[PDB]
């Protein structure tokens, strides 16, 4: 049930209006070894989008210009490490880091998992007159002119979300990956497949004859999505589980053993909850033949709730991200090795 | 006043005594290049000491041997622990666990055990001596071994000033013992202070005596202040240096960790971090050096901070805390380090 997840995301993107004040110039250098795809990706990331609400940003890649921040990936400016990969920061080289780890280093570290960036992209993709998902009026993401192509590209997704189709009347499970260097993910596929065909849409264990072009439309056509990170790490929760919620399919998840902190455990299969794969495949089999249990799970809020409100673990929000950077900009200390 | 610090350190070292003289085996892999000197030094560090109270330790320096823990900062797929003397944060991609100086919380994966704690362990050990001016509680862990009798012979002047048999005001101005040349801020500060009052240099850097002092503690006890600078700045990076000052009964003139006041009573030493520039702190050093009362106030302050009258180590660093950390490590089977696989 993606809608409540989008509602909380849209709320977490809420920030004070700045009428009286004007977005001050902020100059951000990107490290030299950063490719051009890396730069395109950063410029389109939720981080860049967030900062762009409070600063007039200039992004460059010139080591000779005095900048306010420098973003890298392993000068005398403040260096910020920002990874979308399962890599802990090196605090000897970087003053500040943005990652996945469940760690507290006061002002030096901020946990901002890639799932949050994926939510940003989804939110923008439903600012569309044809989308089955709704954004609160006058919220930041509804500010821009909407598109009108959503229903066209996702007929089956819209159909199911629009109650114009039965979720129980679809295939078993999808699996979309193109990185073959993930032994646990590959072994889990083989194991579940041999118990019920699992449909492959990416380079790996493919069974379509081509690689799907629209993952969300593709995932909308099955009851479950094999949702495995490519390696285990505590707090390492990427775009994958989001894609499953968004496509209205049950995530069968593996990756961060602490994933229940970030998402409501009644909303998905957490393979980490079992002692072995057989036991998890058992629960999946059960879900697939007991329509009410399958249904309950599909309609659960993806987010946990406390004090009568759905929430993002540790209150991840635009304000949290903006305060983290506001603290970096005002603090003169250089922590990296000189 | 070192006595109270030693008193707190001895209390922090109290744990129940091994119930049964059958400490379970613990195999630790350490640096392959280490010679017998380094192995002796490690068998004498506080971390080894604390663990030997609960395990029968065996060290391994053979790469083709299995171990329960793999140490230091040099195996790839073993239970790895990062431990370094340097001002270096841990690489958590390679190490499952780490022990360091950083003020960081990574739940079960990280423990802050500053080098100052190990220096205290060594001071306590040396004062298990019939001639020492510092006393260890009876039947306490450090008192249980056979004591030596050479302390006074080697630290006469130190004993004299601690044993109220000499005047602390009747000593030179300041000592400076450093041999690592690469330490810009420290080197620069010694010049600054030295031009407003000769600073006696006992190490290879800014040497004044014409020779390198063999007993640092005996030497520093002969001056009112000790120039106590770390070689680099780091939050929580407090080494053996400030401890040697307290031990030698001289006022530490300190720079290094800007949060050093969390670990130590700021009324007991000159925290250069607390000043806008060197000149302001030097002014304060001059003031204390010419206002007896102020000088003795500081020299007599408890080195440790107190809470409701009781002295404490920041975050309750203790033998119990260190053993609980290692018990969790040993009992946790989760591999946290990157799980290599070549493709
Ligand atoms: C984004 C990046 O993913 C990393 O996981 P990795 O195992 O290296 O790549 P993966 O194979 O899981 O694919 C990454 C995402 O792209 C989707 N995908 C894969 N193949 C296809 C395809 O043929 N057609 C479409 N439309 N989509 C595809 C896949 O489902 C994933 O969502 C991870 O290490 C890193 O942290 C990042 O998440
Ligand atoms: C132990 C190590 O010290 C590191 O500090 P560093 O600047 O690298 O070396 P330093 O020059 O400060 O010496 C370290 C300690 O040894 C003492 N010392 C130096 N020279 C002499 C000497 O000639 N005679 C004696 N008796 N003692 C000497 C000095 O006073 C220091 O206490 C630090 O980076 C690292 O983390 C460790 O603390």
């Amino acid at each position: 049930m993606f809608q409540p997840l989008l509602d909380a995301y849209v709320e977490s993107a809420s920030i004070e209006k700045m009428a009286s004040k004007s977005p001050p110039p902020l100059k951000i250098a990107v490290a030299n070894w950063w490719g051009d795809e890396e730069i395109k990706e950063f410029k389109n990331s939720v981080l860049y989008f967030i900062l762009s609400q409070r600063y007039t940003i200039t992004l460059h890649q010139n080591p000779n210009e005095f900048s306010d921040l420098v973003f890298g990936n392993p000068q005398n400016a403040k260096r910020v490490f920002y990874t979308g990969e399962n890599e802990s920061p090196n605090f000897n080289l970087f003053d500040y880091a943005i990652g996945f780890d469940e760690l507290d280093f006061n002002d030096r570290y901020l946990r901002m998992p890639l799932y949050y960036d994926r939510l940003h992209h989804k939110a923008e993709s439903v600012n569309d007159t044809t989308a089955p998902y709704k954004l609160k009026d006058n919220s930041l993401y509804a500010l821009k002119k909407p598109s009108h192509c959503f229903k066209e590209k996702h007929p089956n997704l819209c159909a199911v979300v629009n109650d114009e189709s039965d979720p129980l009347k679809r295939g078993f499970a999808s699996f979309v990956a193109s990185n073959p260097n993930a032994p646990i993910r590959n072994a889990f596929y083989d194991a579940l497949n041999s118990i019920e065909p699992v449909t492959g849409g990416g380079s790996v264990r493919n069974t379509l004859g081509y690689n799907v072009k629209n993952k969300n439309e593709f995932l909308s056509q099955y009851k479950f999505n094999l949702c495995f990170e490519n390696t285990q790490g505590y707090g390492y929760v990427t775009e994958k589980i989001i894609d499953a919620y968004f496509s209205h399919t049950i995530p069968i998840y593996w990756g961060s053993p602490s994933v229940a902190k970030d998402f409501n455990p009644k909303s998905f299969v957490n393979v980490h909850d079992f002692k072995n794969f057989d036991e998890a495949i058992d629960y999946i089999k059960y879900l697939h033949t007991h329509k009410n249990a399958y249904l309950d799970m599909l309609y659960e809020n993806p987010l946990n709730t406390l004090d009568g409100k759905a929430y993002f673990y540790q209150n991840l929000s635009f304000k949290k991200i903006l305060a983290f950077f506001k603290t970096i900009l005002e603090n003169d200390t250089i922590y990296h090795d000189n």
